[PDB]
């Protein structure tokens, strides 16, 4: 008995009419005193409703170009669902029904079943497009990943960025291709049976190209802020559904089978059913298997099991792993010791805190809650994604940084893949590329030299602003085909495969699950009624026989996938073999 907030009678925005009758044009403001559409270059007054809602309906039909007129102002629309010609220029009107969809027999994915791969359409590929994305995805299936997850779409300004400037939330961003490249981008991915999922940002708009403000100040609060700007209010209706609308947009209109929530500890709201909850709610009213992961770093079951979100992207591990390999202790990473003794209590728990002190310093606070109620898919796990190759100064990727071997970084691989959590990998991964990915932007005026200049105080540092850290930032796929990038890439197809085919793998309960060390040696035991497996990551300096690693049970003899290929169950420095 949850009803949804939303009618598409009376959907904010510029909506096509039934029987060929045109579009409908609606918007709220608190402020205007008059209020006009401009269609086609043409002003017209809209109807006032009452309670600040204006409407008018005309016979322009999808492609029609639009924008409101507030106080005179010419004002683009929030509601956007194209801006061709980016985040201050007129929308186009868009018709959903018109795509011929394909993907009937494909009903989503499950959580557990999920091996993420994250994309970001700008560097993907040369043409940086969703029509030259859908090109690689026989590749992707055959690799043997089986959901996309696409970095956001939401038209921000500028020629390049990585989403999180995102200002018009239901415009996908124009320099990667029109609304129905991106269907299509989709529709080729289910047909491969691959699920793909989206990157959503609810706790901020960016600082170029956002009018809502214009339509109605209460939107947001000065009772916090956000990085760009005033935070969002969800204590307010209109707010909260247009975050609700944007999500069921993607799920229905688009066919997404997912949304990664970005930075939820900053969606802030104090209401009765929180934000999350709702955003749930909406969701599943659209009656599909649609699924909602939180990206948060608070450690906090609640959002699984009270906002009925899936699962949580958690950082700790994917900490605990990087302080093992490179011994770093900046910012974050001095929370973690790292080491075989440190992942296997991480892995153990799920995350590390869970309560205790964390004592970084300028953040010391009691970090986490016990994770008993969450089981192994709820944690999604990652040895490298945006932030945590992006947020380093040169952009550089864990093989890359000084100390880490190819060698660690294969059994790092065999670590993630093997275990029942959900894991994610980042672009290019696979083959241990070459290229960095760089934080780069593409702001106008005043506002690009700041970004310039913060990033430059933060931290010779590439310039976000610059073509050159975007362009560095582009995958070359050619070099998967020889040396080092294809004896990783073989790996990680090895791996792939076995985690979709053997039948022990298939675990997905942490119950099954046990972990413990020897001296440098780390190792993950899984036993069901199919048997046994484990994993063992030599991460010391010297060579270590399997039959010498002191163990509380007594160790599989099969060797099932070494991650240097060899015939013997000994680790050379970094190495990991899994037996049965
Ligand atoms: O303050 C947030 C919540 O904290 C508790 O819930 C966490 O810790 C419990 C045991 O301390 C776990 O059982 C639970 O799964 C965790 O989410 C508290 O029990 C909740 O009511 C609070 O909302
Ligand atoms: O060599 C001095 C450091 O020794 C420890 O750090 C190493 O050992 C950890 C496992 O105990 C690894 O995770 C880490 O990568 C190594 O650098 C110690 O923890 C550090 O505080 C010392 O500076
Ligand atoms: O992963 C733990 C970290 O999550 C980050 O994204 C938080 O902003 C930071 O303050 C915290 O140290
Ligand atoms: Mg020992």
């Amino acid at each position: 008995s949850f009803q949804t907030q939303h009618d598409p009678r009376t959907r904010l925005g510029a909506t096509p009419l039934p029987g060929g009758a045109g579009t409908r044009f609606r918007l709220w403001t608190s402020t205007a005193r008059t209020v006009a559409v401009r269609v086609n270059g043409t002003e017209h007054v809209m109807t006032s409703l009452g309670g600040g809602i204006y409407e008018l309906e005309l016979p322009v039909g999808p492609g029609a170009r639009y924008l409101f007129v507030l106080d005179g102002v010419p004002t683009p629309d929030p509601y956007a669902r194209f801006l061709p010609d980016g985040v201050h220029g007129e929308a186009e009107v868009v018709d959903f029904g018109t795509f011929d969809w394909t993907d009937a027999d494909w009903h989503g994915i499950k959580l557990a079943d999920c091996v993420f791969y994250e994309v970001h359409v700008g560097t993907f590929t040369p043409e940086g497009t969703y029509r030259a994305a859908a090109e690689k995805l026989p590749y992707l299936k055959e690799l043997g990943v089986t959901a996309i997850q696409v970095m956001p779409l939401a038209a921000f300004d500028g020629q390049r960025g990585w989403g999180y400037d995102g200002a018009a939330f239901y415009a996908p961003y124009a320099p990667y291709g029109r609304p129905e490249d991106l269907m299509a981008l989709v529709d080729a991915a289910h047909r491969l049976g691959l699920g793909v999922f989206l990157d959503v940002v609810y706790n901020h708009f960016g600082p170029s190209g956002n009018y809502l403000s214009s339509y109605a100040p209460s939107y947001f609060t000065d009772r916090f802020s956000s990085a760009w700007g005033m935070g969002l209010d969800y204590a307010e209706p209109h707010m909260r559904r247009y975050v609700t609308g944007n999500a069921r947009m993607w799920l229905r209109d688009y066919h997404f089978d997912g949304l990664r929530l970005d930075a939820t500890p900053y969606m802030t709201d104090d209401s009765e059913t929180h934000i999350l909850t709702e955003l749930a709610q909406e969701i599943h009213e659209l009656g599909g298997t649609h699924l909602l992961l939180a990206e948060d770093h608070r450690n906090l079951p609640d959002l699984v099991t009270v906002n009925h979100l899936d699962g949580i992207w958690t950082d700790d591990f994917h900490h605990e792993t990087r302080v093992t390999l490179t011994g770093e202790q900046e910012g974050y990473y001095a929370g973690y010791r790292g080491g075989a003794e440190a992942l296997a209590y991480t892995i153990r728990r799920g995350w590390r805190y869970e309560g205790q002190f964390w004592a970084v310093k300028g953040e010391e606070h009691e970090r986490g809650h016990p994770s008993d109620a969450l089981e192994a898919p709820n944690f999604v796990y990652c040895i490298q994604n945006h932030d945590q190759i992006g947020n380093r100064p040169l952009g550089e990727r864990l093989h890359q940084s000084d100390g880490v071997t190819l060698h660690e970084y294969r059994g790092a691989a065999a670590l993630l893949l093997t275990l029942p959590m959900t894991p994610l990998l980042f672009q290019g991964q696979e083959w241990a590329a070459s290229t960095p990915f760089q934080f780069f932007s593409d702001h106008a005026g005043e506002l690009g030299q700041a970004v310039s200049e913060g990033r430059k105080k933060e931290f010779d540092v590439p310039d976000p602003q610059a073509e050159q850290t975007f362009l560095n930032s582009k995958l070359n796929w050619a070099e998967r085909e020889g040396g080092e990038h294809a004896r990783t890439l073989r790996l990680y197809r090895d791996l792939l495969r076995l985690r979709r085919e053997d039948p022990v793998l298939h675990n997905r309960q942490r119950e099954n699950l046990t972990t413990g060390h020897d001296g440098d040696v780390l190792w993950v035991r899984t036993v069901t009624g199919a048997g046994e497996r484990v994993l063992l990551w030599n991460l010391g300096q010297d060579t270590r026989a399997v039959a010498e690693v002191k163990l509380p049970f007594t160790v599989p003899r099969r060797l099932l996938l070494h991650t240097e290929g060899r015939e013997d169950l000994t680790l050379g420095a970094g190495e990991a073999v899994l037996v049965g």
